[PDB]
């Protein structure tokens, strides 16, 4: 645990949280990891336990062991929770993707959203309702949901989520929304404006922010562009930067700090060895679960 909490310092600026991720394994693999989570971060996103493959492996049969543990740990330690993720083309069981009847898929979709959301009703700050539904050029990704139901699945997902748990912030999350002017950013913006004008309950846009070295400086403009979509809030949902330079990390933190709609930042992992991009050492804590230079840089910038 780092003596100075970047979550505390970020919150001091009126932000909601500076959080990270976890699940049973990383929360119990050693003593430093859960200790770091409790001392320096204020929000948790389950890395894998709330995904479709882990929650509904078979049609209508739910498995909530992992997700229960994550939610219970967070709730037991005063950490906000971001549910992730309800509708996604990746980590989706074959039984879902093989469905070809529109009404059958809508039924399945609604039951999945309803069961997962109902189980944690009132305990979730934000839900990534839809994840990665855009192609790089801004067009809608041809996933089973898009292919079988059509663009209306967007309305259905958000409306179902809104009625199931009106207390959770409903988000659409995506990656590569990292620079103003990028096609995917333009597509995210124009579509959300359209959906909001039609009455679709979208509370926020989540920008993953999986960066390469040097890409930190363009994030401020990207967030400014995303703010034009018209949602109530936006957030950096899965931050990690290859090389973990102080300049990149501080640039990204300032990007959120200086944009009124950015409620918080979630770093996709605590320590490098547990990163899904471990070979690029993209996190704030190193192989010894000790704060890296960037962590202190972030603290001294707040
Ligand atoms: O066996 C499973 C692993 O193969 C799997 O690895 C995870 C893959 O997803 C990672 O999280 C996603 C990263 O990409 C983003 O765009 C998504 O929104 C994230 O959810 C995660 O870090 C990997 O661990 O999951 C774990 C095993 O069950
Ligand atoms: O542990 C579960 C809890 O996480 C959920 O919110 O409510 C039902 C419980 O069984």
């Amino acid at each position: 645990q780092a003596s100075v909490s970047i979550d505390a310092k970020f919150k001091a600026h009126g932000k909601k949280y500076l959080g990270t991720i976890g699940d049973q394994y990383t929360l119990t693999k050693n003593t430093k990891n859960p200790a770091i989570i409790k001392a320096d971060f204020g929000q948790l996103t389950p890395e894998n336990s709330m995904k479709w493959d882990a929650t509904e492996p078979n049609r209508g049969q739910f498995t909530f062991s992992g997700s229960d543990y994550l939610v219970n740990f967070a709730q037991s330690n005063g950490k906000l929770i971001r549910g992730h993720t309800l509708v996604w083309h990746s980590q989706l069981p074959g039984w879902v993707s093989s469905i070809t009847d529109k009404n059958t898929l809508i039924s399945v979709l609604k039951n999945h959203i309803t069961t997962v959301m109902t189980r944690y009703k009132g305990k979730i700050y934000a839900w990534d309702v839809l994840n990665e539904i855009f192609n790089e050029d801004g067009s809608l990704r041809n996933s089973v949901f898009y292919n079988v139901i059509g663009e209306d699945y967007v309305r259905i997902a958000f409306e179902t989520a809104r009625s199931v748990d009106p207390n959770a912030k409903l988000y659409i999350n995506d990656y590569n929304l990292d620079s103003a002017g990028y096609s995917k950013v333009n597509g995210m913006v124009s579509h959300v404006k359209k959906w909001l004008a039609a009455g679709i309950p979208i509370d926020g846009i989540g920008s993953q922010t999986h960066l390469g070295a040097g890409a930190g400086s363009a994030v401020a403009g990207a967030l400014n562009a995303l703010a034009s979509a018209g949602t109530k809030e936006i957030a950096i949902t899965e931050l990690d930067i290859a090389g973990a330079s102080s300049t990149d990390y501080v640039n990204v933190v300032n990007a959120c700090l200086n944009q009124a709609k950015c409620v918080g930042i979630t770093v996709w992992g605590v320590a490098d060895p547990d990163s899904w991009r471990s070979s690029s050492s993209p996190l704030l804590f190193d192989g010894n679960y000790n704060p890296k230079a960037a962590y202190n840089a972030i603290a001294n910038a707040l």
